[PDB]
């Protein structure tokens, strides 16, 4: 069955995503999501054709067989080059590409990981991103108290690894950041890996160098979003100077950017996002490039149960990576995280099951969607 | 006076553009234009704030002094990193940045070129892009026949240089393209510089190499858009193999990409667009990098009279460049080209005057604008 | 209104000297800057006769021009003086005029100069304050420490975030004694301020420098300045790669071409191209962009007059890549020009210095002091 | 005997000027040099007051010293003036003095300066002769060629092996017209003399130069000089790799540090650092060694006075890596200083010029002329 329609469905809650729904001639549909401001992303998908490199993105897949992942990706990418190629246009390709793996999977009656090359590990072991709910201008001390229940729950579930964050705070010194992360290591203990997301705190690599030299003894597994995203040279200098993994490419799009990060900086973990960088088809190309560089691919993953299902299948395929980033409802109370999808797999001993349900295995809360979009489904 | 509003105005002729209009406290306003699908760019400019790196672009400049180009550019760029940084999001920055030069110029009563560093050549001598009006499926000979009147008109105006194109056409062999371009040299003669826009015909650099080897005797000034935009390695091998200027970066955004092209390919002409790449503030930064590499900067210029005014002011500052690209109403009958702006400078002996009217010296055709938008300006 | 005259005004107090550069437009509004160099010789430089295409009097590149046009005017000064300029002392003269054109254009338009430099990009200006003590030759290191104490105390009192101390050149003293000297100063300074060190070109062998600053890792220097000879790019690159903090360079250089070579070849983390030497504010802006790409900081060397202090305040507030810039403040130095040439110097308040929206550079010149030392009316 | 005084003597004729540097020893024996730059300014530079460690009066590094000690004396001059020297105009001043010391030391010991430069390493000095036509501004390319004819005929009559011709700076004329002009000049020169071209910094875009010199491949230029802007090292390297002859550079540079950066980055095949700019003979000799490593030639810019001509004769006989050196000969130029400042200039004989073994530089100064134009007694 060939593709008949593509729909970008904004989901705004008073917290937002764009559901990408791709339907075939039999009425079977695949789901995915695209990053970006939802009404803007919808307008992007409904533009009128202009010339050879500026076409409505949908027209590159209407009438096509969703199995043909490379052909469809290249077609979307080529016909929209003038408004795409990098950035927001790639978000929209990502969403459709994700929905194509779900659709083709449901058409064939096979789980998406099979269409991604096949399971290459016995188990999926994520690292769990812990972000605490606190007030603006909450102090470092209050943030640590808020982290306690989250960290306690990760232990209770047997998590192998957790990431904590530095909430952006320019009223606080790097020496106070050092004490803050030393404290968090104490609370986490030494039976889980500890990653830090710096959330772009630093601009001077030598100031980051000072900090993470102080912290060598808390044995960080990786340091993420340390310096500004454009500053490749600062990254390469920092990575050569520290004694663990530096991450990068969180906000990037395409294998081309991923590859430049790898070539230029020596980051050991690449974070190109499922719903930003061009999607699963492009992530698979980035995996093969990561492998040559002996780098891990842990795609940024902080959206909805739709992306979580894409991470489950890609995760069981991505043999080069010990962990992938995971947003689990046990640790986050966002309305979409709790309500958009149903029957989210439980964390058992630090692992989550990847079911062999056809496609991405997504159980959408259709009634919740119809409720909030006000439009029927 | 501080900026009070920013409006993105779709102009769509039933040919399109987005007019960006930025108004200060005294009701004085500046005009720029942004590339991209017009309704989609509007939606972009009207998004809601979500977080540190995802804010409504307008909010980075409302309440700010438009004189402060670097600060305003940086704030726009920084507060929109999550959806900008490259691609569509940078178009929206460009339009505003363009407007800001127009506005800051009217506020102070000085032409924009003075705020861009000051005039550094006696005269602006552009190269004129000539695209023929022909039926799709036109033969190469019919295209040449449509070129003859255009080229004769350019000679009549004293044009120092012209660019001709290869209309995308996969039913025609490279051997036929060679004959086609030889015939165009005969028609142009040996008193004007001849540039060629390949419109991304080639994928294999060796096939391009064959073509431009046969053509060494027609003495092309540059070859533009010869290979696929992502293929830096193909460009670098081609530029080293040929005996003139290779261009690139026509579709690229930011100085980071322009600099990557220069470093890796050794292209001799950078073509970052006024209304795509970040705008005039970024182009000035690209200009400095080009100077280091002894490359020329000839920004892609194919929109409206609004961008034309930008090219005039930028052209007169850009001392590293013998020419800049220019779409002149003498050579193109597109509606926006003919009607959106009033009192376009005439081509006199190959030159176009840059006036010292305040700002960009844009005379908007407001009647026309109200006629097509359905709303009062 | 166009520029009508340029004047280089030597100022020598009977060593305390500068060259004041005054650029005056058609309405009699003027802009002030200052040039580095031997004052009477800089004056002769500005008064030379024309000779050929790349050897012209420097004033003639700007007389009759709009001071708003920074790039065009800079480029015209640089090109028409290439034969005697390009690098070095010729560049001091361009720096002085460039500085004054920011002050003049700002005065013409009624705006502070930082607006003409792109606009403010930090909430506050937080310099590091250079502390040089007043002592005899053959002051032992112990006496230099004593002399430092009241200076370091005053910076603490003003809430300084950072201070730089110096190794007065002394070849009767071992590196072992230098290590103790610096350990002492860190003790006196405390751990609530960043500590920078100016080596004043003590070392020639990078391996000897390497030994010294390996011992000093525990005092946590923020940067190490003027460590090796200024020409020795290879020694700097080897030292930078060996140590564990920032190495500085380019203090004596002129032009973005030299700055960029330093960056490429050595990996210095802090570039010290001087306001009144390297080409001026227009050239420092180009250098800033180049530093940005290399993730280096730009902290222009600043040890002249309150005329340069003003340029540092405005450039400081625009230079977002740099956490600090070098600052000479009257609280810490008792030189006659520092104390008397300008009035009403902004006070240090919680380590910060106010950059006002006073037009141009916001310079308050002591007219009667200048008139008295020069001997001619202003 | 030790040096007792150093004097910088402006010679400004009513562009026709130079600065004569005269260094006198305890017995009243003197050496002569000259320094580039505006004469009254170079005098002020030489007469400045000491200020600090890297800022001293240049004369004070050599007064009381033995003139035989070229490296020590150069290094001293260079180190004690770094703050205002290092690159550019300050290096001119060093150059003039360095030159004078070769003359003085040679007169002291009764040897020709070439011996103090390591000894003669070629049988003959065969210069290339720079031919510059006396024409009006507004001269057409045709009128320029017509003024070139009697010059070029003169060179042939002298048996010259090589001449350089120039592109007078002319933005009204196209490269296609420059191509015709240079082809016409090769017809006039013929095929028995090497032909060099001075582009006088016409080009800014290397790809435009590339176009021009590709057309001219069949006139077989020996070298192409000053083709692109002096700072633009990357355009030079690209142009050097594209053409099929020698590209020159570094005409305006100072020090071995720049000459070495040109050679490393660009692959120029001829270095042109100037006797009276770059540092002098002592620095030229160091540049010679770096040229040898790179298999580049060293042909120092030589368009000054007979004083520099004598240095070029002495250096030229030592500089075995170079087939030719640049020479301004009075047969080909009517400049007042060229004709009058010095006496008994060596004649051109079958394209060669004698290097005498008169002591030092073998300069015969026209004292009367010099006393006439300075007003002072010599
Ligand atoms: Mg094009
Ligand atoms: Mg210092
Ligand atoms: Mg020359």
């Amino acid at each position: 069955a060939n593709i008949v329609s593509v729909e970008f469905i904004p989901v705004n809650v008073a917290e937002n995503t764009v559901i990408v729904k791709v339907t075939d001639e039999n009425g079977v549909y695949g789901l995915g999501e695209a990053d970006g401001p939802p009404e803007c992303m919808k307008a992007f998908s409904e533009i009128e054709n202009e010339h050879k490199w500026l076409n409505n993105i949908k027209e590159a897949v209407i009438g096509r067989d969703p199995l043909e992942f490379r052909a469809n990706y290249n077609r979307m990418y080529d016909t929209t080059k003038w408004i795409g190629m990098r950035g927001l246009g790639l978000f929209a390709i990502s969403g459709i590409d994700m929905a194509l793996y779900d659709l083709a999977g449901k058409q064939l009656g096979v789980p998406a990981y099979k269409l991604m090359g096949g399971a290459q590990k016995a188990q999926l072991t994520p690292y769990f991103t812990l972000y605490p709910s606190v007030a603006a201008d909450a102090t470092l001390s209050e943030i640590v108290e808020a982290y306690k229940p989250l960290i306690a729950k990760a232990k209770e579930r047997g998590a192998k690894a957790v990431k904590v964050c530095i909430i952006p705070n320019d009223k606080v010194s790097d020496k106070e950041i050092v004490a803050y992360l030393r404290e968090l290591r104490e609370v986490i203990g030494w039976d889980m890996d500890m990653m830090v997301d710096c959330l772009y705190r630093w601009t001077d690599w030598q100031k980051a160098r000072w900090t993470f030299r102080q912290l060598e003894d808390i044995d960080l597994y990786f340091i993420e979003a340390c310096l500004q995203h454009d500053d490749l040279i600062g990254h390469q200098k920092l990575a050569a100077a520290i004694n663990t993994r530096l991450c990068g490419a969180e906000m990037s799009t395409t294998r081309f950017e991923a590859q430049e990060w790898l070539e230029k900086t020596g980051i050991s973990v690449v974070q190109s996002d499922y719903n930003r960088c061009g999607g699963v088809t492009e992530l698979l190309r980035i995996m093969d490039i990561c492998e040559h560089h002996n780098a891990q691919l842990m795609p940024h993953n902080w959206k909805t149960g739709i992306t979580a299902a894409a991470a489950r299948h890609f995760g069981i395929v991505c043999h080069i990576s010990e962990y992938v980033e995971y947003l689990h409802p046990d640790f986050w109370n966002g309305t979409l995280t709790q309500q958009l999808t149903l029957n989210e797999p439980k964390i058992i001993d630090g692992a989550i099951e990847v079911s062999d349900k056809p496609g991405l295995g997504i159980e959408l809360n259709i009634e919740f969607v119809e409720q909030v979009t006000g439009h029927k489904f």
